């Protein structure tokens, strides 16, 4: 029978899916301001189309975030999010309200408290192997208040093929043992085994089904790795010049 | 500014898309009559997902069908679509009405005039070299009135790599020159150059825009030569174990 709503659950990644920066826009175009920076000054924007989708998306489904930004970085979007969101690459539930999911929170902790020593050590080995290659980097830890997460990489030099380099050779030297990558753009990311997008949209989908039932379930996400967790979904979506679209192409 | 309506043109494909077959779906599991065979009879189902999204779907945007059905067959689908349609691969319009699109019809004869002998005598061949290999197969001219549009084959086997043979050998006898072919489960289809569903939503964009200008447009397909129509809109989308979704999931 029925219970809850019927409405699709919709999971969005959100950089390069929902709006991007402005480098990544033709000059002159009009758009909506959609984040912040550190300084409190608009950093990303949609065009017509994406302001015109979100909103009609929001409107008619029930919208959940699903990104690697962290906390900090998610509360600098400036969009009406109202059902919580997926954070840090699945490290991190929110609630409606924003705030922390206490159960995830414990259950990621336990995930990841074999890594707590070997992120900062990694991310500092990677941008020293960067600077011997003699490439301008730029990286940290990202962190929840007590728990790392993961290690994200990027390069100053406006070449992205930067990154591809380091990846190789950190591979060669072993130091991914246990850990999957993230590459898109200017953003290299070294995640733990039991830190994804995927287990938290999984966790997310076996909570709602006591509540909604069945319902149908739509990912939307520009990054190949984003396809973990829209293979959970009943339907998955992607924008037509995205990293995953362009793989499709050369297929 | 804005002008018409806001809300997104919807692109789907349908066999495999928003409903299938009973040999498709795991017995017993419950279902909605989506389509009729000739006799009348149900033939085509939706599951409780299927169902609950396109009724979704229906009510919160403009859904267009683009379809390989021909207008007899898509008039077997049992489904409210209110904006008309696309069929036989591209080669035809259809009117909210149901009524034959005139400009349309016009432009696809004069594609497809040089064809309209080839057309009979490929299907022909095909079956014969069918059952040259021993095959068992099944095969007709798909057309309007007055107009041929593409050929279909299909399998008795119950053996779909019995179709990827014949292609692969009408391929080395040199019967496929200025055609395409689409090829997903038990259908194998050989298709002259103008006519394609991408040709067809091309067309139904540029005539859309000058009544509603840009707006959103998102199209749904399961199979690979659906990527075609589907690279006309800004966001596409596919089924989770889709013949294109599998093909991602290799690459
Ligand atoms: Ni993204
Ligand atoms: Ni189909
Ligand atoms: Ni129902």
């Amino acid at each position: 029978g029925h219970m809850g709503t019927n409405r699709p659950l919709v999971f969005v990644d959100l950089d390069d899916t929902l709006f991007q920066t402005s480098r990544k826009m033709v000059e002159g175009t009009p758009r909506t301001t959609a984040t912040l920076d550190v300084h409190g000054q608009p950093n990303g924007y949609m065009n017509p189309i994406q302001h015109s989708f979100i909103s009609w998306l929001l409107a008619s489904a029930d919208v959940v975030p699903v990104t690697a930004r962290d906390v900090e970085a998610y509360s600098r979007v400036k969009l009406p999010f109202t059902e919580g969101a997926i954070c840090s690459h699945g490290g991190v539930m929110l609630h409606s309200d924003g705030s922390l999911d206490q159960d995830w929170h414990g259950q990621m902790a336990k995930s990841l408290w074999a890594f707590q020593d070997r992120l900062p050590a990694l991310s500092e080995a990677t941008l020293r192997i960067g600077k011997d290659m003699g490439y301008s980097l730029r990286g940290w830890v990202v962190e929840e208040e007590g728990l790392r997460h993961y290690v994200v990489t990027k390069q100053n030099e406006s070449d992205d093929a930067v990154l591809s380099k380091v990846l190789a050779e950190v591979q060669a030297r072993g130091m991914l043992e246990g850990m999957h990558i993230h590459a898109n753009g200017n953003n290299l990311a070294f995640l733990p085994k039991g830190l994804a997008k995927r287990l938290a949209v999984q966790e997310w989908l076996r909570r709602d089904a006591k509540i909604n039932g069945d319902r149908p379930v739509l990912g939307f996400g520009d990054s190949i790795t984003d396809l973990g967790f829209m293979g959970l979904c009943h339907m998955w979506a992607t924008p037509a010049r995205s990293q995953l679209a362009k793989a499709v192409e050369e297929m």
